[PDB]
């Protein structure tokens, strides 16, 4: 009955994740911003029926919570299912904290009694999270004791998430161990939380492992310990609420109500502080090493990812506009190297590469020319997609080198190989491929070197 292009236009892309893409649109009548979560049908499996999912979207319709991300309308075409929602513009909250200077227990239990408000609400309205992590707590500003949206609850139950490696990145650290055995309950969003509260306060995840499936023996047996030196500075009172947050059994582990009735909650989450606020600065120290070697890691699946995409594209392009070409005489106008750019996009599984086509066209004529050389659009075309692809990866190295010495030593790089599941001689092997006389360490160009060779390129 309702169509989702006839009310939003798409302004541009937010982020894509293992549902699909988030796409910031505006609403063609009010103006209105928000989020709009683009599923494939073909690409996402229902674990429910479609009658099961309009029950849950209208009651999720139907709530509102200031810790939680409100979700608007709901769409559904032929192959797409279409979540709209608000938007939030700060960022995710790990990522404002690593440019604070100090950290306190104060700061901690603030943002902690956020998220615990929101579970314990959607509890409340028998809503689950499931697959909740440091990526799915939202800023509304990217300042400190900004208000905290908490995204994608409820998704879990009724979608099939991504198995692909690039989408796997960060969860392991997070999952309940009864999620991993298949009976589990509102109590999983609890453990979730006491996870994200653990590393808050020591920047050290409690189940950590060189790999995905070491993180997740570590998490199926439970055992954890505040055994590291940071562990001094932190008070008894946060301990014990961890402690009761990460309880094994289910029915003996605290609920979300009455983790915000704990002790370190109520003292810490005073309007006016009552309490020492000394800086967790070995901390702060660990949170920025775990986000940049989590944003390298995801940044290093989608350069790989992004490159077995571009091969596909620099041969199917020339055949399309091979084919434009009526007299042979390798030359093309611009509106049928838009036409033939608009064709290669039609061709995928972004809702926005259309729109786009045509500024992106024009940006390659700008550096190119009336009656285009086909060949010379394509390279630079295809040139600029790879330069956009090196940059972002570049950005990713640069912020993980800390000390800016402009190399990431062979310690390093286990541990970023080891987050993003490539083999240990695998890449090892590519090394000494890329430098005989190599010495433990790559700079930018020889990490780059090496995905490229860990990708078939």
């Amino acid at each position: 009955t309702a169509i989702f292009s006839d009310r939003y236009k798409g302004q541009r892309v937010l982020g894509k994740g293992s549902f699909g893409e988030v796409i910031l649109c505006k609403d063609k009548i009010t103006g209105q911003e928000c989020a709009v979560k683009v599923i494939s049908k073909r690409q996402v499996k229902q674990k429910t029926d479609k009658e099961s999912l309009l029950r849950e979207v209208q009651l999720l319709k139907q709530l509102d919570h200031p810790n939680i991300m409100k979700l608007y309308e709901f769409f559904e075409d032929k192959g797409y299912f279409y979540l709209v929602g608000e938007v939030y513009t700060g960022g995710e909250l790990f990522d404002e904290i690593i440019s604070r200077k100090r950290f306190s227990e104060v700061d901690a239990a603030r943002i902690i009694r956020q998220v615990l408000s929101g579970i314990t609400y959607m509890h409340k309205n028998k809503i689950v999270h499931r697959d909740l992590k440091p990526e799915n707590l939202l800023l509304e500003s990217k300042s400190k004791d900004a208000n905290i949206r908490i995204i994608d609850f409820g998704l879990s139950t009724h979608f099939e998430a991504s198995k692909k490696m690039k989408d796997k990145i960060g969860t392991a650290y997070y999952i309940a161990p009864e999620v991993l055995h298949g009976t589990y309950d509102e109590k999983c969003d609890v453990w979730s939380t006491g996870v994200i509260l653990y590393i808050l306060l020591s920047g050290c995840p409690p189940f950590n492992g060189a790999n995905e499936y070491d993180i997740l023996k570590k998490v199926e047996k439970g055992k954890y310990t505040f055994e590291l030196p940071q562990w001094k500075k932190v008070s008894e009172s946060a301990k014990d609420l961890i402690r009761k947050m990460l309880t094994y059994v289910p029915s003996m582990r605290i609920s979300a109500r009455d983790a915000l009735d704990h002790e370190w909650i109520q003292t810490y989450t005073k309007e006016q502080i009552s309490v020492d606020v000394p800086s967790l600065d070995n901390a702060i120290l660990n949170i920025r090493q775990f986000q940049g070697t989590q944003k390298l890691a995801q940044a290093a699946l989608l350069y790989m990812g992004s490159k077995l995409t571009s091969q596909d594209e620099t041969k199917e392009l020339t055949a399309i506009f091979h084919k434009m070409d009526k007299n042979g005489d390798g030359q093309l106008d611009r509106a049928e190297l838009i036409e033939g750019y608009k064709e290669l996009m039609r061709m995928k599984g972004s809702m926005l590469d259309a729109s786009a086509v045509e500024h992106e066209v024009d940006q390659v004529l700008d550096a190119v020319d009336g009656y285009i050389e086909y060949s010379e659009f394509v390279t630079v075309a295809m040139d600029r997609k790879t330069l956009l692809s090196r940059e972002r990866l570049e950005r990713a190295f640069r912020m993980f080198d800390s000390d800016n010495s402009g190399k990431i030593s062979s310690t390093e790089l286990a541990t970023i190989f080891g987050v993003s599941d490539v083999d240990s001689e695998t890449w090892k092997s590519v090394l000494s491929e890329v430098d005989k006389n190599n010495d433990g360490e790559v700079d930018f160009d020889e990490f780059q070197q090496m995905l490229l060779k860990l990708c078939g390129n």
